[PDB]
């Protein structure tokens, strides 16, 4: 392997890196997507994986609208094969002072888990939905308990706080 993680605890492995790079070296079959409730894909992860998938996660995005539940806090779809080989799990995560932050961030992970096959996902609701990383950590580490997970991280920062949650 090219790209080794920088944490791994029992099962979950800890990368820092691109998204582009670490989809091309890890070779995920499910990618996770930080999503907003109304699927428009802004931010760092969505806007990256829209670009990644030249941009049919938006067109399956609009088409998913056209006849579906809008996504609400706490809940995942899954669009599969968004390219060959490569679904997105558009899940949606509470944001900061939301009411049942925990319980909604936590049954998001319960959702990504029972994807098939090699995932690769962000800590969801941290960053622009102001969750604290080590409450969307904690959710993560509690529900996704005896499956392969890989998670990625893109800032230093992100990394030592990660690094120092598991190094006490």
């Amino acid at each position: 392997d090219l790209i080794l993680p920088f944490y791994k605890a029992g099962k979950v492995s800890f990368y820092q890196g691109d998204l582009d790079v670490l989809i091309n070296f890890l070779e995920p079959d499910v990618l996770v997507n930080a999503a907003n409730g109304d699927l428009r894909h802004v931010g760092g992860v969505a806007r990256a994986i829209d670009v990644f998938t030249g941009g049919k996660l938006t067109k399956r995005s609009k088409e998913y609208l056209k006849s579906s539940k809008a996504i609400a806090p706490g809940n995942a779809v899954l669009f599969e094969n968004v390219l060959e080989h490569l679904s997105v799990m558009n899940a949606v995560g509470p944001r900061n002072g939301d009411s049942r932050v925990e319980g909604k961030l936590c049954n998001v992970y319960k959702a990504i888990a029972k994807c098939d096959g090699k995932i690769l996902t962000p800590l969801i609701s941290v960053g622009i939905f102001k969750v604290k990383l080590e409450v969307s950590l904690q959710c993560l580490l509690k529900t996704v308990t005896d499956r392969d997970l890989n998670v990625f991280v893109y800032t230093d920062q992100e990394r030592v706080t990660i690094e120092n949650f598991f190094n006490g």
